[PDB]
């Protein structure tokens, strides 16, 4: 399968948009990691390749991910970086896990499509 940029931006930001809406589940996640804003200094060591939503809407608006499945690694390591990191207890924590059922629903059909 050959995939069009823009056919795949217009099909994939739907699902994006999804987590953005999420609120107030998606807003540590519309940034990058800040460590020293949030003083966690071994942030970096803990997370080698930081995501995050920001950072994924660039790449599909300048036309990064040549197939879907690309988008869909980039999403998932996202959650699975803050899964990482953070406490099981933590607000954090809690709010990737909305966004990661939010996220299957929507991609789901999409990836069908
Ligand atoms: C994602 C992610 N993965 O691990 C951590 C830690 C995060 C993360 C990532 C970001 C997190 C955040 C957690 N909690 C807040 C709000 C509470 C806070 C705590 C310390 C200092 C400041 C705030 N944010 C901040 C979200 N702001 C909202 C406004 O735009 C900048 C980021």
């Amino acid at each position: 399968k050959i995939f069009k940029p823009e056919e795949l931006r217009q099909a994939l930001m739907p699902t994006l948009e999804a987590l953005y809406r999420q609120d107030p589940e998606s807003l540590p996640f519309r940034q990058p990691v800040d460590p020293q804003l949030l003083g966690i200094p071994d942030y970096f060591d803990i997370v080698k390749n930081p995501m995050d939503l920001s950072t994924i809407k660039r790449k599909l608006d300048t036309g990064q991910y040549q197939e879907p499945w690309q988008y869909v690694d980039d999403v998932w390591l996202m959650f699975n970086n803050a899964w990482l990191y953070n406490r099981k207890t933590s607000r954090v924590y809690k709010f990737c896990s909305k966004l990661a059922e939010v996220f299957e629903q929507e991609i789901d059909p999409v990836m069908q499509s």
